[PDB]
């Protein structure tokens, strides 16, 4: 978990502006946060790159788990293999507020980080999900208590998102 140039925004929450594949194939942290969907459909955003950099191995593994399991619940989680990412992968759905899903459900998506001690992750809802990013960042900081280093691709999100919390 070697994480470097990141800003620690509060006692357990970090930043840094970058590509998160990037960041999970050099740290190889215990832990990558996937911003999925109900049933582990990683056609696009975070969920979209992660799968291509295991080179569609998270998604054969995800297809076998909602076969076996079902679809998660909207603000839940489980917890696959990181494959060459990481040692785990904590798939996490946030709500898709586009699509009228309730934005009180993203504290139950980010409760989920708890049960990790140490997570490299994107902002949960901020992508095609249609939630403020920066609201997304102040749910993340008062609900998370466990140690969390956040990954922003989009420097004008970065820049933003610093400007507003520092
Ligand atoms: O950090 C961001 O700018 C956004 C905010 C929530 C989803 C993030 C995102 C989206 C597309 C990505 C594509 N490739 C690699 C990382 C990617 C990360």
């Amino acid at each position: 978990n070697s994480f470097s140039g990141y800003l620690k925004l509060t006692d357990n929450v970090y930043i840094k502006n970058a590509d998160i594949v990037e960041e999970a194939k050099k740290v190889k942290p215990t832990v990558v946060v996937n911003a999925a969907n109900v049933y582990l459909k990683h056609g696009g955003g975070v969920a979209g790159a992660l799968n291509k950099a295991t080179n569609n191995a998270m998604q054969v593994e995800s297809d076998d788990y909602i076969a076996t399991n079902g679809p998660l619940k909207v603000g839940g989680s489980c917890v696959l293999s990181g494959h060459n990412l990481a040692k785990h992968c904590l798939h996490v759905v946030g709500p898709n507020v586009n699509k009228g899903e309730d934005i009180q459900l993203l504290k139950s998506a980010y409760e989920n980080f708890n049960q990790h001690e140490v997570l490299l992750a994107p902002l949960l809802s901020a992508g095609i999900f249609g939630a403020d990013p920066i609201h997304s960042l102040r749910v993340c900081v008062d609900t998370v208590r466990t140690n969390v280093y956040l990954a922003v691709f989009d420097k004008n999100l970065y820049d933003k998102l610093v400007s507003s919390f520092l």
